């Protein structure tokens, strides 16, 4: 049982979807669809599995202020479904710095335990985006080991709520060409614009998985091939 991406080409490619029990990261450029995709997943996940998604609710991270409610509405009417119930099934937290965000993973478990044994349990957790309050916080050489101690106690807690609790964790990072926030990941993909307003992913890490690249479009049905 796995997650849409709303794409049958860039699901190829992670072979069935976004897993569960597992840290996806998708890293790109400022503008490579990786917040389209977030939202996208968002919705697909409630969707039962025949079409998709895990029959879930998502959890929804946002350190920047890219977390549009209405376009997730604009996704849910033009796939077919209540834009209302996709925003009732979508829990929302604004992080204001890495503290806060760090905050959020441990008060996200509690809200897992409660509904880990009902209907429509969480299925999808969304960091978007992971380092950059890393980044801006932990100034000067003086800093770097902890922010490192930091990051890395993060991902720890991310890897075992996924593996506790059954979610699918999907977080975005942005890297730019060209400083370094080492961090674990399950799965990482490369994300980058393409002709128009076409999307490009690339596995770069990804264990068994056959190497390879996805094409996808940004529509008004989130991501579609
Ligand atoms: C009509 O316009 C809208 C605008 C936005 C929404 C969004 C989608 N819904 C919400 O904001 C809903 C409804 C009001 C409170 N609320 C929450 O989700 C409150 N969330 C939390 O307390 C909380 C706590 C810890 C978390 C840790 C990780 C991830 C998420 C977390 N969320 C709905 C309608």
């Amino acid at each position: 049982g796995r997650i849409s991406t709303g794409s049958k080409s860039l699901d190829k490619l992670l072979g069935g979807g976004i897993e569960t029990q597992a840290i996806t990261e998708v890293f790109g450029e400022f503008g490579s669809g990786k917040t389209q995709l977030a939202h996208t997943l968002a919705v697909m996940v409630q969707l039962p599995p025949e079409e998709g998604g895990l029959n879930g609710k998502a959890m929804y991270i946002d350190t920047e202020g890219t977390f549009r409610p209405e376009r997730l509405l604009e996704i849910a009417q033009n796939r077919g479904l209540s834009g209302s119930d996709v925003l009732d099934n979508v829990a929302y937290a604004r992080a204001f710095n890495s503290n806060h965000q760090m905050l959020l993973v441990q008060q996200a478990s509690d809200m897992m335990v409660e509904l880990l044994n009902t209907d429509r349990p969480y299925k999808l957790l969304i960091v978007d985006s992971l380092t950059s309050h890393f980044r801006s916080e932990y100034i000067g050489r003086g800093a770097l080991a902890e922010r490192q101690q930091k990051l890395a106690k993060h991902l720890a807690d991310l890897h075992r709520l996924a593996n506790l609790y059954d979610i699918a964790v999907f977080v975005t990072n942005q890297v730019q060409a060209n400083h370094i926030l080492a961090h674990s990941a399950t799965l990482r993909v490369y994300l980058r614009k393409g002709k128009g307003g076409k999307r490009i992913a690339r596995l770069i890490d990804a264990p068994h998985l056959p190497e390879g690249e996805a094409v996808f479009s940004i529509t008004e049905k989130g991501i579609e091939d």
